[PDB]
């Protein structure tokens, strides 16, 4: 798939906005996963024992872990589709150390939606959730598709 210079400049508007606190939307963002799809908290050994979410925000590893991924993140979609440095690396540890499955990556792309629809509503109406929606399609399009050549592809 292939994002119109638009659908960037929409994507891109409302990251600004997330970058002026990238802890802070760290923290929602993995609160949201953590609380709506449980699960996902197992493949965190550093942080599986987490109960509440009184915990999970007193966290200051969760906190780092947060701005390290939406840093990465942010890199990537800085890019606008030209992202296939940045993608290696990130498929290589997910797929063959953490054995993170296509799923767990839609559930937090649920959970980049939520927060953004939230926080920032004026910036993120209809016009522009789609594009973020395309933008992280993209993006899982191209981890599926390193993952096979990686011999894990789930
Ligand atoms: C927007 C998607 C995501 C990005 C950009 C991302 C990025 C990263 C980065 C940059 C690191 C540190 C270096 C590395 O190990 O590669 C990391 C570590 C990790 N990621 Fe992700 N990740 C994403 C989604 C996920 C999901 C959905 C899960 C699990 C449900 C996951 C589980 C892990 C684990 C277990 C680690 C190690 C954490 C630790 O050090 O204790 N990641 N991720």
């Amino acid at each position: 798939m292939v994002l119109s210079e638009g659908e960037w400049q929409l994507v891109l508007h409302v990251w600004a906005k997330v970058e002026a606190d990238v802890a802070g939307h760290g923290q929602d963002i993995h609160i949201r996963l953590f609380k709506s799809h449980p699960e996902t908290l197992e493949k965190f050994d550093r942080f599986k024992h987490l109960k509440t979410e009184a915990e999970m925000k007193a966290s200051e590893d969760l906190k780092k872990l947060g701005v390290t991924v939406l840093t990465a993140l942010g890199a990537i979609l800085k890019k606008k589709g030209h992202h296939e440095a940045e993608l290696k690396p990130l498929a290589q540890s997910h797929a063959t150390k953490h054995k993170i499955p296509i799923k767990y990556l839609e559930f937090i792309s649920e959970a980049i939606i939520h927060v953004l629809h939230s926080r920032h509503p004026g910036n993120f109406g209809a016009d522009a959730q789609g594009a973020m929606n395309k933008a992280l399609e993209l993006f899982r399009k191209d981890i599926a598709a390193k993952y096979k050549e990686l011999g894990y592809q789930g």
